[PDB]
């Protein structure tokens, strides 16, 4: 089919793959128990992204949805990725600052709601109702971010300096990167249809690699993950 976005799906496959392999090799060599947990979680993240990026490349996870008088291409496979990857990233953050079980449950619950409503949105046929689901999803996201910013940061300042400092970086990457997703969806093929699907994929590829491989590099190279 040779769809124009394929190139970025192919580069995302390769970046996710390499990052998975690198983290696996590095994880395999660690014996510290606490470090191992971070390695497992953090290797699985780009691994999942890899599979989803590869699938999309090979033309799975793509469906046509009718709205605004057109058949719009929607990659639902991203949601299958983010369903598991986003809460895993939150888990890494939560274990870093030793967050309470209840906070974790709430964050993972809110995250499910973000991704589930984002997907309903993406698949909705009434143009205006697409944006209602988008709004509910953005809300859930903002809850998350609030918690990371106000709750976790506060928790991190009881910890050793390298733990507080590593957390702040990861928190800052997370806030900046995550906050861009809803904007992309809004202006792109799922929303207003302004940014073309080729460029939108580029944007999501950049954000995904940054949010998983970038995040992962900073986390796993830090001294904070040793118990
Ligand atoms: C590795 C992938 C990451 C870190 C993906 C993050 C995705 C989000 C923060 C998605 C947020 C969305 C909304 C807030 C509303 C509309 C739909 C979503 C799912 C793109
Ligand atoms: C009301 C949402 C505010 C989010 C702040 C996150 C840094
Ligand atoms: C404090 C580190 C800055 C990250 C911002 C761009 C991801
Ligand atoms: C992080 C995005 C907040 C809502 C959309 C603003 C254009
Ligand atoms: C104490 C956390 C409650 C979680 C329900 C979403
Ligand atoms: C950031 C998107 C700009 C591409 C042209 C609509």
């Amino acid at each position: 089919t040779g769809r124009p976005e394929w190139i970025w799906l192919a580069l995302g496959t390769a970046l996710m793959g390499l990052g998975t392999l690198y983290f696996l090799v590095k994880g395999m060599g660690v014996s510290d128990p606490d470090a191992k947990k971070f390695y497992a979680i953090t290797t699985l993240v780009p691994a999942i992204a890899f599979t989803m990026y590869l699938s999309m490349l090979l033309g799975y996870g793509l469906t046509m949805v009718p709205f605004g008088g057109e058949q719009n291409p929607i990659y639902w496979a991203r949601y299958a990725d983010w369903l598991f990857t986003t809460p895993l990233l939150l888990l890494d953050l939560a274990l870093l600052v030793d967050a309470d079980q209840g906070t974790i449950l709430a964050l993972v619950g809110a995250d499910g709601i973000m991704i589930g409503t984002g997907l309903v949105g993406a698949l909705t046929k009434v143009y205006s109702y697409r944006f209602v689901w988008w709004a509910i999803s953005t809300a859930a996201m903002l809850y998350i971010l609030y918690v990371l910013f106000f709750g976790f940061t506060s928790k991190a300042e009881s910890m050793r300096p390298e733990v507080a400092s590593t957390f702040k970086v990861l928190r800052n990457v997370t806030v900046v990167l995550w906050s861009a997703y809803p904007v992309v969806w809004l202006i792109g093929s799922e929303g207003a249809g302004i940014v073309p699907l080729n460029i939108e994929t580029l944007l999501f590829m950049v954000l995904d690699v940054s949010a998983k491989v970038g995040f992962g590099l900073i986390l796993l190279r830090s001294r904070a993950i040793f118990g």
